[PDB]
């Protein structure tokens, strides 16, 4: 009880202080034989991050170390298979029946206790999108069963609160995949939900479009720059995950995006933003064209918005901020690849309006960006930078494969950037061998 904290606290720090576990999940997953009785003391755990002392306080780092421990030990028990990469998949009845058990006092018990936690520690971003990793393992079906309605309410409240409270991607993101959990695993409570949800995205709604008027009417306040981007990144991280086209945001996404094209003055993180909110508009139409039975007029009105907003993406690219240019980038590979001649698979050939070829100007413009942002010149921020370029060649890579761009201009680049290793590779090789 207070044994088993000291040895949880003792822990947090022998992992803190030590780099001899580098990752929390790799540190529970070898303690998992030895120490399972201890790693699932969640009552514990709960008990010290939410009590306050009488002594010897946690420090900021410390309390962030165990809720990143306890959410490690509570995936652990709830998948009961090491994590990722420390892999190799069959249960015994008893370590079956250890899981269902596991599963259900972790359940009960966060159920109860993640309100609690998430109310304590709202502002902490780090710790928010810790704590919101938790429902993914809950085994929703208990929401009815305790009668436990007073506690689903208390999560929602909460998760009300660090949605307003919060801009960043991580948390709106965790906020987001948690609704979508709470929603569509049990039809109890999905009703409840849905309201709580469709309550928070009509009071951002409102915000937003209110903030947009204020900016574009406007000579800009640095208010009316924070209200556009703090109200769109929360729509934003949401509408990728939940389908928001009954609320039009395309259309002030492409004004918004229209106007700093034009006077040419919109900044870095509201073009992005409206970019990428834009384009989670466009794939949920194009999924609700698939499924339904599309007229000819519903395809020849999604086909004018995707030709818009291919345009849009395009003028990006020559946008001063190179974190526009690599969205705009991003989001031309995605769509030129989507809204090509693969839509008519599975006998789905009513979508050839649909289909885009990019004009010349384009794949030279898709060309350039290549050179100029993947080909450069010139610690942890690199290798972040590089697999992002990967990424953006990979992109940029399905286009030649499939004859989007020319394939041939494609290859010439490729010949030029490798020159020094189909010219000088065989003797490098050959020397750096033998050291
Ligand atoms: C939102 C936004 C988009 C594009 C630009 C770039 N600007 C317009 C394209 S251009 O070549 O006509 C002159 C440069 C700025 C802001």
């Amino acid at each position: 009880m207070s044994p088993n904290g000291n040895l949880i606290r003792m822990l947090v720090l022998f992992f803190l202080e030590s780099e001899l576990h580098e990752h929390a999940a790799y540190l529970v997953d070898s303690l998992w034989e030895s120490s399972q009785e201890l790693l699932k003391d969640w009552e514990c755990m709960t008990e010290l991050l939410l009590e306050e002392p009488v002594e010897e306080a946690m420090s900021d780092r410390q309390e962030s170390a165990l809720i990143e421990l306890m959410v490690c030990t509570i995936r652990q028990a709830a998948e009961a298979h090491p994590p990722v990469g420390r892999g190799t998949r069959v249960l015994t009845a008893k370590e079956r029946k250890t899981q269902i058990d596991d599963r259900n006092k972790l359940t009960e018990h966060f159920i109860i206790t993640l309100p609690m936690l998430l109310s304590k520690y709202s502002a902490d971003a780090e710790k928010v999108a810790n704590l919101l990793q938790i429902p993914q393992y809950f085994d929703l079906e208990i929401y009815s069963t305790g009668r436990m309605e007073k506690h689903l309410d208390a999560l929602l409240k909460q998760i009300k609160f660090v949605v307003e409270k919060h801009v960043e991607s991580d948390v709106l993101e965790a906020c987001s995949k948690t609704y979508s959990i709470l929603c569509s695993e049990e039809y109890t409570i999905q009703n409840r939900v849905d309201i709580a949800r469709s309550q928070l995205i009509d009071e951002f709604v409102d915000r937003f479009n209110h903030s947009v008027e204020d900016l574009l009417q406007e000579e800009a306040d640095d208010d009316d720059i924070y209200n556009v981007l703090s109200t769109l990144k929360r729509l934003t991280s949401f509408h990728n995950a939940h389908d928001l086209t009954k609320w039009d945001l395309f259309g002030n996404c492409y004004r918004l995006l229209k106007t700093g094209i034009e006077h040419g003055a919109m900044p870095e993180q509201i073009v992005v933003q409206a970019l990428q909110c834009s384009h989670y508009s466009i794939l949920w139409q194009l999924v609700k064209i698939t499924d339904g039975s599309p007229s000819k007029e519903d395809l020849l009105v999604l086909r004018k918005t995707v030709k818009s907003f291919l345009a849009v993406c395009q003028q990006c690219l020559s946008n001063v901020n190179t974190p526009v240019k690599e969205q705009a980038f991003m989001l031309l590979c995605d769509l030129l690849m989507i809204f090509s001649h693969q839509l008519m698979t599975g006998g789905r050939e009513g979508l050839q309006p649909l289909v885009f070829n990019p004009d010349t100007g384009l794949q030279s413009e898709l060309l350039s960006f290549v050179m100029d942002h993947v080909f450069i010149d010139q610690e942890a921020n690199k290798i972040e930078a590089l697999h992002k370029r990967r990424n953006l060649l990979a992109a940029f890579s399905k286009l030649i494969i499939y004859d989007i761009v020319d394939m041939h201009a494609a290859a010439d680049i490729f010949k030029h950037y490798m020159k020094y290793y189909n010219d000088y590779g065989d003797i490098i090789k050959e020397t750096l061998s033998k050291t």
